């Protein structure tokens, strides 16, 4: 065979001709779950566009970025005008699936992060609102979506912890406690550089909750004066431990 195989970031395979044709372009072939796609490219690294048509006449397009770092697989209605499905691998980043309704609006989105943690958005409406779930190792956080941000909520007693994720992926966390007693009301402050929520009760720092770049949470207590950390930070592995930290 006059082709060579390329195993892309994200593990889709594309066959590229060893040499170019009279137009200087290379032939591309790929098989995506049993359907063969074909195209040509002015590069020979596996980048470019491939197309095919499903048995039901849906149009399929595979687009591989010039640096190989991004793979997009799109399925459209039979006239090619409206998306039905879009998968994107973003190298060392995430696998994302979008499903679209008949107007070509996203109705469902699932993000599988490189670290194995996930985000799922359901019942997405025209104003960009919806329901949100984050799937971490050991526990699930539930919340909501707006056009501004995702807000995941954990409640314990009179305390509500809100983990916000901006449209750019930036995490910030807020805490509100309806308790009005100085002895027991939790309040918190957020350090955006270290992604740390420091909780204070009765004028004394009690705990730091760190929201790590690995999409885990750690908790560490302060001493009885609130003026030094004590022990060592402990990675949370269950929902009960988040709730315990909010007591």
């Amino acid at each position: 065979k006059n082709s060579v195989s390329v195993d892309l970031p994200g593990s889709m395979k594309v066959l590229v001709s060893k040499s170019s044709n009279a137009d200087g372009k290379y032939d591309l072939i790929a098989t995506v779950d049993a359907l063969e796609l074909s195209g040509t490219s002015d590069k020979n690294n596996g980048s470019g566009v491939l197309e095919g048509v499903k048995a039901d006449a849906s149009k399929v397009k595979l687009t591989i970025s010039d640096d190989l770092g991004q793979t997009t697989l799109e399925v459209f209605k039979s006239d090619g005008s409206t998306l039905v499905y879009k998968y994107v691998y973003s190298k060392d980043k995430s696998y994302t699936w979008e499903y679209f309704n008949e107007k070509g609006e996203v109705s469902y989105k699932y993000i599988y992060r490189a670290d194995g943690t996930r985000l799922e958005y359901t019942g997405i409406k025209s104003d960009g609102s919806g329901k949100a779930k984050e799937v971490l190792k050991g526990y699930v956080l539930e919340g909501t979506l707006t056009a501004e941000k995702t807000t995941l909520v954990v409640k314990e007693g009179t305390v509500t912890l809100s983990k916000n994720i901006s449209k750019s992926g930036e995490v910030s966390v807020e805490l509100n406690d309806t308790d009005s007693s100085a002895a027991t009301k939790k309040t918190a402050a957020w350090n955006s550089g270290t992604s740390t929520l420091t909780i204070t009760v009765n004028s004394k720092k009690t705990k730091d909750l760190v929201f790590t770049s690995s999409n885990t949470i750690t908790v560490q207590q302060y001493d009885s004066n609130g003026t030094s950390l004590e022990g060592s930070a402990v990675e949370i592995t269950k929902l009960d431990e988040i709730k315990n930290a909010l007591k």
